[PDB]
């Protein structure tokens, strides 16, 4: 039924779609329609796809950025298994010919009718790739265990995909009348208001009378801008203040409507409480109306006027020096912003890559100097990708140019898109209207992968306990769920395991307080060995990874963290998968984990980087992801310590040594005997520097031996990231305990140490190269409110520590000095 479709994604997104309705807002009830239609044509398209298409969606293949190796392989319907030889070099077609040759000798009598499954994974192996390239493959040469796959018939894909079926006249200045405000506070009230495209003033700040503290003003604001010189995109941005400075509230709103047409006439705007204007703020009223001060405000009836279609912009649009122009364009002056205006149609034909600088200088103010612009852009040739994520800026606030953006960033594939759908989730809270080309784009991606579309709905949902995304991230929800019913399905077994673990969770906190650990944790035990529970927390796909499946929760080896917010570590095993479906997830409740996320993807996008560039520093990129109000889950790096815990050097032990320098080499000897501590030592010095690199790129403090881990193979991570960009210049870092290790335990070790260093400087100068991609990721970022992510003086940080200004030779030089005082610093 219909009905019980819409009582799920009720439960499912945590808003009820009656409340959607009970709006009585046009805009809403457009996007609900449009986006519906959309999403269930992709749904539609999805259903025809062929067997391969629906690997493709389904399984979308896990890529990397001449030796032999085993590979146990199996059919679908049978327990028999066949160990073959093959190449790291042969190709999966290769291996599927030799599993149907080796399946008819045993069943006494073709290769492009099967796909290889990852046992025990929503994974498969397939395609023109050789095995060493599939990441699958990789992961098992590292840590030297054997590739266990499975034979999947065409007929069993095609199974699969069924079963999962669903205007220019008005030269007169600009101006409102503000009627009266609401609400207490301690002094005279001020309304300050400024008309805005994206952060930049379109005319001066006007304020109105002050009053003493239900106010009202009955007063009329004019600005000093003609009413036909209004942009598309223009916001009229207010701010409620005392003064005898104490901030009480602000609200935006978008001066044309969704429809294009001029606004008219009395808006009462429900305001937010402030930490005095703010153009980033959202341009939608503040939800609860019962609370918030309002501010009532007229918009003047200038009569039925629209902003002019593209074809008026584009008609009226229509209508050695050389040396300087080249050189500006790689803040600038009055005169040179000039210049670059003058020769736009030179920036046009000859330097198209510059077409951010041209939108900077562009007076959005005058409507002349707007359509001479647009004409340029409606025929400036498609931008590379790195230039089209710099147009998705709040500084870049124009509606063709957001479209422009878009355009360019269709050719993203599915795993650059992957890298970077956490920065355009946080471009849509800087959007002014439902209906839009990001929201569209978004969609449609998400429909045709799957795991695109697990990520976007995490993302979105994570964030709903937000009032002012609330609505627009609910509404993206609902309709991702019209697009796919299973997934629907699939994404609510995973919303009422989280359910269950915030309820396990919450009586763990009480109990911890009362009792001991062993006895909590038995008590923990027989909560979850409930019948409710059990159901409820086994056979789910993981939020952390739709690939990886939770099957049977091992209550047993279940516990928690008796510190801090009591976090959860629960552990899954899985027959189907072996070894491989041992997996653990950490659930926390309390802490914001949305740092700790971006930390993560910055250090796995530096991994992308340097693997692009032939450099493996054994990283450990586990997942984090936040999953409702200060929720979230924590991928379980199994196989590994604490730093602190292995140099509390306890007795008893094969890692107990002489001196306290020696607990950590120790460690390793005890967990790689003989001949495989060689690379073990080799594991730890690579993954030092990369983690060296990465907490100074990123100014990571407040590392200690407790949020450091090390991996039985050496790999050292970190843990916990509180902070990050310098906020409390934080230092290069060197530690002598793994200085000693990295010298294979000896005083002087100069071969090692400075191989130690070269890793460090290349993978420092890879990082450079790619400088600009940090700049416009961590700028998307600034949109997500973190308060750690708040000014330019956040972003000024990266510039400092990659040294962006600065020569490859001279940024070397600077990181040198800084190596160099780390190492003197080290004891
Ligand atoms: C019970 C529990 C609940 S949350 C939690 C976290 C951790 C560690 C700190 N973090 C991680 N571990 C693995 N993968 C990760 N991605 C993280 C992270 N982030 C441990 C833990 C693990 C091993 C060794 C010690 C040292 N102990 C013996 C003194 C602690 C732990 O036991 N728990």
């Amino acid at each position: 039924v219909k009905k019980l479709i819409n009582s799920q994604i009720s439960l499912l997104i945590g808003k009820g779609l009656h409340e959607f309705d009970s709006l009585r807002d046009p805009e809403v009830n457009d996007f609900r329609t449009k986006m519906r239609q959309f999403c269930e044509e992709a749904a539609a398209h999805r259903q025809q796809l062929g067997w391969v298409e629906w690997l493709q969606y389904s399984f979308p293949l896990q890529l990397e950025p001449n030796r032999a190796l085993l590979v146990n392989v199996k059919f679908e319907g049978s327990e028999e298994s066949f160990t073959f030889q093959v190449s790291t070099k042969d190709m999966p077609l290769a291996l599927m010919a030799c599993a149907l040759r080796k399946k008819a000798t045993v069943f006494r009598q073709q290769p492009e009718e099967y796909a290889l499954q990852v046992n025990g994974r929503h994974e498969y192996l397939y395609g023109n790739y050789p095995l060493c390239h599939f990441q699958y493959i990789c992961s098992c040469l590292h840590s030297g265990l054997t590739p266990h796959l499975t034979m999947v018939h065409s007929s069993s894909i095609l199974a699969m995909r069924d079963e999962q079926s669903n205007l220019w006249s008005l030269e007169q200045p600009f101006s409102i009348e503000l009627i009266e405000g609401r609400k207490v506070n301690a002094m005279k009230l001020v309304v300050q208001a400024g008309l805005f495209h994206g952060n930049e003033m379109l005319c001066k700040t006007v304020s109105s009378s002050e009053v003493n503290v239900e106010p009202v003003w009955k007063q009329r604001l004019e600005f000093d801008i003609s009413v036909c010189d209004l942009p598309r995109m223009a916001r009229l941005c207010f701010a409620l203040y005392a003064v005898v400075d104490c901030p009480i509230a602000w609200a935006n709103l978008m001066l044309f409507d969704y429809k294009d047409q001029l606004k008219t006439g009395e808006r009462c705007l429900y305001m937010w409480p402030s930490v005095l204007l703010n153009p980033a703020g959202t341009v939608r009223g503040n939800p609860n109306t019962e609370s918030a001060a309002a501010l009532v405000i007229y918009l003047p009836e200038v009569a039925p006027v629209y902003f002019p279609a593209l074809e008026k912009i584009l008609e009226l649009g229509r209508i050695t020096e050389e040396e300087l122009r080249e050189i500006l364009e790689r803040e600038l002056y009055e005169h040179e912003k000039d210049l670059v205006w003058k020769m736009r149609h030179e920036v046009q034909e000859h330097f198209p890559e510059a077409l951010a600088r041209l939108l900077l200088v562009t007076k959005w103010n005058k409507h002349e100097d707007v359509a001479q612009m647009l004409y340029l852009l409606c025929s400036w040739p498609e931008l590379p990708v790195l230039s089209a994520l710099e147009l998705l800026d709040f500084s870049f606030p124009d509606c063709y140019v957001g479209s422009f953006a878009i355009k360019s960033l269709r050719k993203l594939t599915d795993d650059e898109l992957f890298q970077y759908l956490l920065q355009l989730v946080q471009v849509l809270k800087y959007e002014s209207y439902l209906d839009c080309e990001l929201t569209k784009f978004l969609l449609g991606r998400a429909l045709a992968n799957r795991k695109i579309g697990h990520f976007l709905f995490w993302h979105l949902r994570s964030e709903m306990h937000v009032p002012s995304v609330a609505l627009r991230f609910g509404l993206i929800m609902e309709a991702y769920c019209r697009g796919s019913t299973h997934h629907m399905k699939v994404l609510m077994k995973q919303g009422e395991a989280l359910s269950k673990l915030k309820a396990l969770n919450d009586f763990v906190k009480v109990s911890s307080q009362k009792t001991t650990k062993p006895q909590t944790k038995e008590m923990m035990h027989m909560c979850m060995r409930q019948e409710t529970y059990m159901e409820a927390l086994s056979h789910l796909q993981s939020p952390l990874d739709p690939s990886t499946l939770l099957e049977e929760v091992c209550v047993e080896q279940c516990t928690f963290m008796d510190s801090k917010m009591k976090p959860l570590w629960i552990m899954y095993s899985s027959e189907e998968a072996g070894s491989a479906g041992n997996v653990g997830i950490i659930f926390k409740n309390g802490d914001d984990l949305r740092q700790d996320m971006l930390t993560l993807q910055m250090i796995q996008l530096m991994d992308v980087l340097w693997k692009q560039e032939g450099l493996d520093l054994r990283m450990t990129p586990y997942g984090c992801l936040p999953t409702g109000d200060r929720t979230g889950l924590i991928e379980v790096v199994l196989h590994s310590d604490t730093i602190a815990n292995i140099q509390l050097n306890k007795s008893n032990m094969a890692a107990t040594a002489a001196f306290n320098k020696d607990a950590l080499l120790n460690w390793l000897k005890s967990k790689n005997p003989g001949e495989a501590l060689d690379r073990a030592i080799e594991e730890f010095t690579l993954s030092c520097a990369g983690y060296c690199v990465a907490t100074y790129v990123l100014g990571i403090g407040d590392r200690h031996s407790d949020n450091i881990m090390i991996r039985e193979s050496g790999q050292l991570f970190h843990i916990d990231f509180g902070h990050f960009l310098g906020n409390f210049r934080v230092p290069f870092i060197l530690t002598y305990d793994f200085v000693h290790v990295i010298q294979q335990g000896k005083t002087n070790n100069s071969e090692k140490f400075e191989r130690f260093r070269g890793y460090c400087e290349r993978a420092y100068t890879i990082l450079r190269r790619h400088g600009l991609l940090f700049l416009h990721l961590f700028a998307l970022m600034r949109a997500a409110g973190l308060p750690e992510l708040s000014c330019s003086k956040d972003i000024q940080y990266l510039k400092d520590s990659l040294a962006l200004g600065k020569t490859e030779e001279e940024a070397l030089k600077h990181f040198r000095v800084k190596f160099n005082e780390a190492l003197r610093e080290s004891w």
